[PDB]
């Protein structure tokens, strides 16, 4: 079996994308963000506290002739941005793009954080990480990738987000004609639960490549490129007037800049985030501070190959025995 689905940004700066998942028989139609970096399946329902609702389309599973409580399960995830969601779980038929998982924990939320609330336009997450990372308690579940792996043509799936556009995520094949050149994959650790790998290096601009080593996640649920302050000043010091703001919270440039690309290495291969991509907009509305699209992770512990960095590649989150990524341009 395959799946295709599109994938959306939510807003003019893609600060995210939301995917339509078919949940429930009959189906109810949730738009998930779908996130690379975290394990649980989780949606807006029935049972969240109303005043933590406002626009989500819900999950009513007493409306699912198939829905079954999964009885004493619960639930509860923080996220890197300190956002965080609890509840109990049901599981049910989940479809994606053509591709259906029976049995799928669907993680209903009895209560989400501001942000969540706040953002009218995702209904939930569909976590694409390691099982071992999902919050499900007593009994752990697996994502939704990871239940639909036997039934793929290819165990295998591909984020190709778009810039300022729609994209696509596959399941179960690779699209030859959805990139250019050839693809280059690199190897994952999974001992922290992530698609977690190691860039060869970047280059700003024009500049010459730097060779060095940096550990990172491939994480579609971050918005930025999260990478060690290093690189970081070193990409800024090209953009005239750019300084890092504590009062805002990182990186900050002029409007009126040209912005220069940015490259990281997978191996020999390069991929090159144009310097639009790297543009995050006004800090205010109407303000002449931009907000920059490659910030430090030094206050995360991690470095985060956020949407900036993966909407330039089509990306291959390769889910067999060892896994490993692979990066192509498009
Ligand atoms: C609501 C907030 O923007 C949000 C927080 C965290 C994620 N995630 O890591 O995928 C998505 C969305
Ligand atoms: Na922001």
């Amino acid at each position: 079996s395959t799946g295709s689905a599109t994938t959306t940004p939510i807003d003019s700066l893609d600060d995210a994308y939301i995917t339509p998942v078919q949940i429930g028989t009959p189906a109810q139609t949730l738009n998930l963000d779908f996130d690379t970096g975290s394990s649980d399946l989780w949606v807006f329902s029935s049972e969240t506290t109303a005043s933590e609702v406002d626009g989500q389309t819900i999950y009513t599973p007493s409306k699912s002739t198939t829905a079954k409580l999964l009885s004493g399960a619960t639930w509860s995830i923080s996220y890197g941005d300190g956002s965080s969601s609890s509840g109990d779980v049901y599981t049910d038929t989940v479809s994606v793009g053509g591709l259906t998982v029976t049995g799928q924990a669907v993680e209903s939320a009895k209560k989400v954080s501001s942000s969540f609330t706040e953002d009218s336009t995702i209904d939930g997450l569909l976590g694409l990480a390691f099982s071992t990372l999902n919050t499900v308690s007593p009994t752990q579940q697996k994502t939704f990738f990871d239940n639909a792996k036997a039934s793929l043509d290819s165990p295998v799936f591909t984020a190709d987000l778009g810039y300022h556009a729609p994209g696509t995520y596959n399941f179960g094949f690779i699209d030859t004609t959805a990139y250019t050149g050839s693809i280059t994959y690199t190897a994952v650790s999974t001992k922290q639960g992530f698609w977690e790998w190691t860039s060869t290096g970047y280059a700003v601009g024009s500049g010459t490549f730097k060779s060095t080593s940096i550990d990172g996640i491939a994480d579609t649920g971050t918005t930025l490129l999260y990478l060690p302050a290093t690189v970081v000043s070193a990409y800024w010091a090209q953009v005239s007037g750019a300084k890092s703001s504590s009062s805002v919270g990182g990186y900050v440039f002029p409007c009126s800049a040209t912005l220069p690309s940015f490259t990281f290495g997978v191996g020999s291969a390069r991929i090159v985030i144009p310097g639009d991509y790297i543009d995050f907009g006004p800090i205010s509305t109407g303000s002449s501070s931009c907000f920059g699209g490659i910030q430090s992770s030094a206050g995360i512990g991690i470095n985060i190959f956020g949407d900036v960095a993966l909407k330039a590649a089509f990306v291959v989150f390769n889910g067999a025995t060892t896994p490993t990524l692979g990066f192509a341009s498009k």
